[PDB]
């Protein structure tokens, strides 16, 4: 048990957006009626919630240690124990990441047992989507498989908390198990088992019939491509296959239908052309009913084909091939924003065993749910409430317009007039990942954002609803950068340091820019004074340096200030915060390294000893008229990483989230000037979640 030292009871919802992010697996449990689980590459994993019609996510417990296992590369359930629920957890396989790890809960995900694995999870690398990997044995529930990417097939015998190599199995990168659950009764191991691995040569597919012993190729299969899905039906084994593991760049695929019993093969593909297969689902009630999804069919669209003769006919969902008209009908009215995308990357299709009439396909920005396949057409709600996968690489919370405004990855900028709405105009700015934005503080209407095609960057002087680009960028610019803007107070003069770019300043709303003197270095993320326009404050977190401009960007000096430094790979923990309404009052974190603040420009700084890690500042309303503003805080006070807040200029802290809602890996954090106690935090993955103080 960790110490439950004082806290301020919070509340912490997401600010209501949609989606936005690949969720890369559905799961039906087929003995409890509605109890449903998602998994996404990069934002952990969720519970359907029948009684708030939304997604519970069950991994904010996930912390700045262990924010890698908000991959989720696979996620099973237990047929014989409705309570329990696994996950396979990682991100990267690469030689500079760390091991995986399985997750088991027997609360449904209220709670998790770690079991950090020796191997590398890719949950957010190619064939993320494939699966599933992770798989409860269905007739003793003791036993489970894990197959791995680059460490081939593992067995537990214990639930998960013990995992030894199947040696037996020589192919390293497998795309997924499957039991055939009657092959042996309740009580004992299953003893037919397929998997399927990455290679095109025809030995994509093996077979065990003795619970995993022995193996082999299962002759007569495709070649060329490789098994992506399966699911086994009526004494068939129907598997997707593609030349790519994906999401991107399947050019050939097919749908094959297998007799288990006599090892005949025969291809039931709706069509094929220059794209793959890989979503499948086979109704559990009815093995005629199969539902199989397109891969990498980018033009016109992504296909899904429907059969009620277990594949002698095809009829599709999406599009009419004859003319290549849309005809299913999509409501977005919960998410507007999400109408500027096409259902793509749909890598996992699932069939309600409860209702053959409901289904739920996933995308690279969130779920789609029919509840009639039976209608012509049929009509596809986005049901994503609750559930929010986006990057938000910035936020800022002006005084006056918007609430909240978020430069995205992939989706471009939002204005937020409420929290518990999806902005009602969609994107604000549609030029897809946007990593940098600012708005003046004496004129919060006049607001900068970068993205990363050219010109690379935006203003707006009506608080983000109508923008126009730059009409130039510094030359050299080959991205926007990430938090790398900043617009005077009086909304006149912008710095800003692109990347490929030396950091630049303009005085005509980007109509033409000047490099800025003075030595200071590129890439660094500038902030502005919040009351003095030609105040402007750069900090360099590998040599501990900060920078100022006293000429409203013209030049910068260093510091003499020795702050402690940071290794390159972890830049993101420095950064420099000015506080609203008082000039030259910034505050600087180091991470390790702790808090730093001063209060005349940056001429000196003095370490704030009551903290122990500092990783972003915000700041918000003051308690009482005429107090110092609430600072809001990321990083470890006394031992203990959370969020916390304090009333009295830094000197005490109240924690303000608990162990349960720590988010995984915080981007940053911003306090509200309009509202006491609210702050809003970025996490990876997990779009933006606001804190209040819970009402007594
Ligand atoms: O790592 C940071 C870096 O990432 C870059 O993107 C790379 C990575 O993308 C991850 C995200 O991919 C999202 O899906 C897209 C696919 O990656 C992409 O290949 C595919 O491309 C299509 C296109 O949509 C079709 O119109 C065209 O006919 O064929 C192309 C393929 O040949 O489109 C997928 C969706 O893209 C859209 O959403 C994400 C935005 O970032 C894109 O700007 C946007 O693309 C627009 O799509 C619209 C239609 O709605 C129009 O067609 C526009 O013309 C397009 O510009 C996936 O949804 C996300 O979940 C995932 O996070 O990794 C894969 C690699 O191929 C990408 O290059 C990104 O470009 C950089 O800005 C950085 O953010």
């Amino acid at each position: 048990s960790n110490a439950m030292a004082a806290s301020e009871p919070y509340t912490w919802k997401n600010v209501v957006i949609g989606g936005g992010g690949y969720v890369t697996g559905i799961i039906y449990h087929p003995n409890q009626s509605g109890l449903v689980y998602a998994r996404t590459d990069i934002g952990g994993a969720y519970r359907w919630d029948s009684a708030t019609s939304q997604w519970i996510p069950i991994t904010d417990m996930l912390n700045r240690n262990n924010s890698d296992y908000m991959g989720i590369l696979s996620i099973a359930i237990d047929p014989n124990d409705v309570n329990r629920v696994y996950m396979l957890c990682g991100k990267y396989t690469q030689s500079w990441a760390g091991t995986g790890a399985v997750l088991a809960s027997t609360d449904k995900g209220a709670t998790w047992t770690i079991y950090p694995l020796s191997v590398k999870i890719g949950g957010n690398e190619d064939g993320r989507g494939l699966g599933e990997r992770l798989q409860v044995d269905p007739n003793l529930g003791s036993i489970l498989f894990m197959g791995t990417t680059r460490d081939g097939l593992w067995k537990s015998t214990d639930r998960g908390a013990t995992w030894v190599r199947v040696t037996s199995f020589t192919p390293t990168n497998i795309n997924f198990v499957i039991f055939d659950k009657s092959s042996s009764s309740l009580g004992q191991a299953t003893k037919r088992i397929f998997v399927g691995v990455n290679d095109t040569s025809g030995q994509s597919l093996w077979r065990s019939d003795d619970g995993g012993n022995t193996w082999k190729v299962v002759a007569g299969q495709p070649t060329g491509v490789m098994a992506m899905k399966a699911e086994i039906a009526s004494g068939y084994l129907y598997v997707t296959f593609a030349n790519s593991p994906g999401p991107n760049n399947a050019t050939a695929g097919s749908v094959w239908r297998y007799t288990i019993s006599n090892g005949e093969w025969k291809d039931i593909s709706p069509a094929k052309g220059s794209y793959g297969y890989c979503g499948i689902s086979v109704d559990p009630r009815n093995p005629n009913h199969i539902l199989v999804a397109t891969l990498d069919l980018w033009w016109p669209r992504d296909q899904i084909w429907r059969t009620t003769d277990g594949g002698s006919t095809w009829t599709p969902l999406l599009w009419n091939p004859s003319n290549n008209a849309v005809i299913a009908k999509f409501d977005t009215s919960s998410a507007p924003w999400a109408a500027i995308r096409n259902p793509h990357w749909i890598t996992d299709i699932k069939i309600d065993p409860f209702n053959s009439n409901k289904a739920m396909f996933v995308t690279g920005y969130g779920i789609w749910a029919c509840d009639n396949l039976s209608a012509s057409p049929t009509t596809w709600y986005f049901r994503n409430k609750g559930l929010e996968e986006m990057v938000p690489i910035e936020i800022v919370s002006p005084p006056s317009g918007a609430l909240l405004l978020s430069a995205m990855g992939d989706q471009g900028v939002f204005r937020h007039d409420s929290l518990d709405a999806s902005p009602s105009m969609g994107v604000a700015l549609d030029v897809g990942t946007a990593g940098s934005i600012d708005y003046a503080e004496s004129i919060p209407s006049k607001i900068v954002a970068t993205y990363y095609s050219a010109p690379y960057g935006a203003y707006s002087t009506d608080g983000g609803k109508t923008w126009t680009k730059f009409a130039s960028y510094p030359a050299g610019t080959t991205g926007g950068g990430t938090r790398a803007i900043a617009i005077s107070a009086d909304g006149n003069r912008i710095v800003w340091a692109p990347n490929g770019a030396p950091m630049s300043y303009s005085t005509n709303n980007g109509s033409s820019w000047t490099t800025c003197g003075g030595g200071v270095p590129s890439g660094l993320s500038v902030e502005a004074d919040k009351v003095n326009s030609n105040k402007f404050y750069a900090y360099d977190p590998v040599n501990g340096k900060l920078w100022v401009s006293t000429n409203g960007g013209v030049s910068f000096t260093q510091m003499s200030t020795s702050y402690p430094t940071l290794p390159s790979w972890q830049a993101y923990n420095g950064s420099v915060n000015a506080v609203f309404g008082r000039e030259g009052d910034i505050w600087i974190t180091c991470g390790a390294g702790g808090l730093y603040h001063s209060t005349n420009s940056g001429a000196s700084a003095t370490k704030v000893n009551s903290v122990q890690e500092a990783y972003s500042i915000g700041f918000g309303k003051a308690k009482t008229s005429g107090g110092y503003p609430a600072i809001y805080l990321h990083g470890i006070v006394n031992g203990v990483l959370g969020i916390f807040r304090s009333d009295d200029g830094g000197s005490t802290w109240t924690r303000i989230n608990d162990d349960n809602h720590q988010f995984g890996w915080i981007h940053m954090i911003r306090g509200d000037q309009r509202t006491y106690g609210l702050c809003y935090v970025s996490a990876e993955g997990r779009g933006v979640i606001y804190g209040l103080p819970t009402p007594t």
